[PDB]
């Protein structure tokens, strides 16, 4: 549960920067509804879009289906790493990928808001920042060949890091402790400072902030649940060890429904081998 409606901005011209800049100067995408079918802003995610694809390369598998890839389809869309195929071929298990993310939210349950967009970006650093739980993913294999070329000056780094949160360090607690867990763990992926838990309510929320799938909605809970932010990455870790581990080997395999056409049609069913 949260609540937020204040970010909104472009990319273009000439400055430099350093290294790495995208999880700043890609998380723009930015996606008050993320419904493919209407809601499709800026499609940054760049550092993300490469990781999708990346994946879905090497492990791509297809069948009909695309059980390791489905989890990766979400961004295979437009994979910013070497493919952009335009979901061509993807579209039957990547339109069933991704709209049941914003499905899911807007469904009966909770409710649409920016929570899918921020998701997104969540999941790509939760699997890039730990590959399983904090450590892990020192490296990319597949990956954009640019790497970093300048862009938007850091006007989103200064300006979301220019806020110091409620005040001092204290009081930060009481009916912020659940207005601010849906605000903390989307704002220290974005801003970076944030997931701290105030009082001793935050703190109670934030381990069992993890739990299963309680709610039907495993498209909007579910993608929450693995993405949140180092909050729910060092959480899955221990929740994959015990209580689960097949949480993105369900949401990924599910895409499957047919076999032998997607690529792997055997030498005489789509007569390509």
């Amino acid at each position: 549960m949260g609540s937020s409606h204040h970010h909104h901005h472009h990319s273009s011209g000439l400055v430099p920067r350093g290294s790495h800049s995208t999880w700043v100067t890609r998380t723009a995408y930015s996606s008050p509804s993320v419904v493919l079918p209407s809601q499709t802003p800026d499609g940054k995610l760049a550092l993300i879009d490469d990781f999708r694809e990346a994946y879905y390369w090497l492990r791509m598998n297809s069948d009909e289906d695309s059980k390791v890839a489905a989890w990766w389809d979400y961004g295979y869309q437009i994979g910013g790493m070497a493919d952009r195929t335009t979901l061509v071929d993807n579209n039957t298990w990547n339109n069933t990928h991704i709209a049941i993310v914003g499905k899911a939210n807007a469904s009966p349950e909770e409710k649409s808001y920016e929570i899918l967009k921020e998701h997104d970006v969540d999941y790509v650093l939760v699997i890039f920042g730990g590959l399983i739980g904090f450590g892990g993913d020192d490296i990319n294999k597949f990956l954009w060949n640019i790497r970093i070329s300048e862009g938007i000056w850091p006007e989103e780094i200064k300006e979301r890091d220019f806020y110091t949160a409620e005040g001092e360090y204290r009081v930060d607690a009481r009916a912020s402790e659940t207005m601010r867990n849906s605000l903390l763990y989307k704002m220290s992926y974005k801003d970076f400072p944030q997931l701290f838990n105030g009082g001793q309510a935050t703190d109670r929320v934030r381990q069992q902030m993890i739990t299963p799938l309680d709610v039907p909605p495993l498209d909007y809970f579910d993608e929450v649940f693995t993405s949140e932010n180092w909050n729910v990455r060092i959480y899955q870790l221990k929740k994959d060890d015990a209580q689960g581990r097949t949480l993105r080997d369900v949401g990924e395999l599910t895409r499957s429904s047919t076999k032998t056409r997607r690529s792997i049609k055997r030498p005489e069913l789509g007569l390509r081998v």
